[PDB]
């Protein structure tokens, strides 16, 4: 076998080395799209019927013809842009992954950047404004469209407790605030214009949300979804049998709604590539989607969760309840009116890792449909998902 | 309606509390079978077709005749005795459950106590050990029967961490060693002799396990298992439909297993007594059973698990194999060969909470009767789960 493997993420290495551990008479190539590894190695197109992928590197321009037994799209996602002038200045970042995110942060150094502004308020944004205020003193605000940050991973309620974290360590947080333009003065930024104020920002962290980097799948003709994520079974392959994808490049099953989702987290990577490694030797492992399990940490607390907000359950058209808990440390437990399902749970506190259990033991039951008389019984190591389930079966009645 | 509980313990307290929010205009009778509560009082007979208890208060004399349309049987455990010589001296002290646990240690003073000998190393007996030593500095000596502290809990291998902890904290451990007879000076214990020594004890702790207190469902004809634990449905429910009955002198189905076991833990008591209360108002609430979840705190270690370990697993007749997985932390996964099914759980670390996040994660996915690709793909929020579900993917290939 030959498997071609285009992306370097988390998930195309790890697809790679586990398919080499199982079979290692086959042979590998990894492209960068900017183990035989081309960087700086650009796909051009798929050729599905012929099992070839034309290649140019981008530096000497020589093109190539890679010939393949099986091909994993690691594709990746990029940075959705609102269209408005001066999106193409210097010092304007996109940040789809928490890589990328450590890439900006440990490419800055002292005394480099005074200002930072971070659009979008999300696991990214937050992500790096802690990090360029905690790490470098950068002056940081963050400037989020929606009348929340974090919208859709913790509720309005819960969202306060983590905004207040960030603004008592001089994060400055804007919500219900539109960028109108960004203004620069080498053709570098130096100012964000929003629809209530002007920032000066010499660095500009875009993190409000991703689309699947999938042209390459669409040209192939491969099945992709309305927003152009890749589709795959849970086996992880997509319309074509040798052709695999995963990462955030693809839709799988939300298992809370059992409608199709995306979930571009760090996490699924390493799970999916297992899968993928595996498959590409004959196996016949599966990944049956995800319920989005998150953690943050903040400067003093943290936050996690799983499965829906009570606004994205409502969203969805279920009847649900938020239901709160406290003990410092809150839990908010989503529950569907009329079936008593558990749509999910978020939480806060200045203790990670007694959050983090918590979490847990409710994440992974989300899948199997629970009810709150499951959260009630829930046999954790009374405990408060304990009191949350009986709470819930309590406002239930 | 008038409901009679017997026996305070967690359980008592919780069924007719939770009774009573739901059904305020009936009336409850508490005896503690040493809200009308009578303590120093015992049941001495229940007559099921007549629905009546006859009670003794033991200080008078005085013998009454309680009606009820339904009783709840709260009768805890007694403690396992040796057949042997001195086990009525006054300074051995049985304790059945960590409220008995916490009642012993809170009734020694400073000064009063010089040598405690722990006999039996499970939940209960290391508590006490700990404990002991570490509020009010008391020479401690655990002498257990089995080849290893907490069997049937954790493995040999992860004993033996747990077993360190308590060695370096000046707690003397001693397995595989019996207790031939206690030797006293004023009716009071001052030595225990074992198979191997003499040691000397003015405390005894009898830890070694216990037995359900149940002569009364016995002798009112209710259907007990040949351990003599009280036979209930997922209601509560025992062999009359007007008894309910739970906590330490019940038999629940083992959800690993699927077997009938025996979980005379704390934590059930909370859970059960809230469906026995929702069920004592014409509730239908249900209880499927445990998986045997713990935790316990030691010096500077905790341990924690669910399940099975891989002897608990090889003396059921399950082909298991125990995968260990260290990161402080250790994980042992204990897989059943054909089927791939995870059997249990257990771990060490000085980090108390990320081990407890890391238990519980699969604890509460136990009873759904995960697979190893279960464990690999567990959507936590790579982590050690995973890490411990890819090695037995790997140990069983
Ligand atoms: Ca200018
Ligand atoms: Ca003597």
């Amino acid at each position: 076998k030959h498997v071609v493997v285009i992306g370097a993420v988390a998930l195309g290495p790890k697809a790679a080395c586990r398919f080499k551990r199982l079979d290692p008479e086959a042979h590998v190539t990894m492209i960068d799209q900017a183990v035989e590894a081309l960087v700086e190695t650009r796909a051009h197109a798929i050729d599905r019927a012929a099992h070839t992928v034309e290649i140019e590197n981008l530096r000497t321009g020589e093109r190539r013809t890679l010939k393949y037994d099986k091909l994993v799209l690691a594709l990746g996602s990029k940075a959705n842009r609102p269209p408005v002038e001066g999106m193409d200045l210097a010092g304007v970042t996109p940040v789809t992954n928490l890589d990328e995110a450590e890439f900006v942060q440990h490419a800055i150094s002292a005394g480099e950047v005074s200002k930072a502004v971070i659009v979008g308020g999300g696991f990214i944004g937050l992500e790096m404004a802690v990090s360029l205020a905690d790490m470098w003193g950068i002056d940081t605000t963050v400037v989020e469209l929606a009348d929340q940050i974090m919208p859709g991973f913790t509720s309005k309620s819960l969202s306060q407790m983590l905004r207040h974290d960030l603004e008592k360590n001089d994060v400055v947080v804007h919500t219900g605030e539109k960028v109108v333009r960004l203004e620069g003065e080498n053709g570098k930024v130096a100012r964000v214009i929003t629809d209530k104020r002007t920032l000066d920002a010499d660095l500009v962290i875009l993190a409000a949300g991703v689309s699947p980097n999938t042209q390459l799948a669409r040209d192939a003709g491969l099945e992709l979804d309305p927003r152009g994520a890749i589709i795959v079974d849970t086996r992880m392959r997509t319309s074509d049998p040798d052709i695999f994808a995963g990462g955030d490049c693809v839709t799988i099953p939300n298992l809370v709604t059992g409608k199709p989702g995306f979930f571009p987290l760090g996490s699924m990577a390493n799970r999916q590539g297992r899968v993928i490694g595996t498959n590409l030797a004959d196996g016949d492992a599966t990944f049956p989607g995800a319920v989005g399990s998150w953690a943050v940490k903040l400067f003093e607390g943290s936050a996690s969760g799983a499965g829906l907000t009570v606004e994205g359950a409502l969203r969805e058209g279920y009847d649900a309840v938020n239901v709160h808990v406290e003990q410092i440390m809150t839990l908010q437990l989503v529950v569907d009116r009329p079936t008593r399902r558990v749509l999910g749970i978020q939480g806060f506190s200045t203790l990670g890792d007694a959050l983090t259990a918590r979490i847990n033991a409710v994440a992974t039951m989300l899948a199997s449909k629970p009810t709150v008389e499951d959260i009630s019984n829930a046999e954790v190591v009374m405990d408060i998902v304990n009191v949350a389930g009986n709470v819930a079966d309590n406002v239930l009645a």
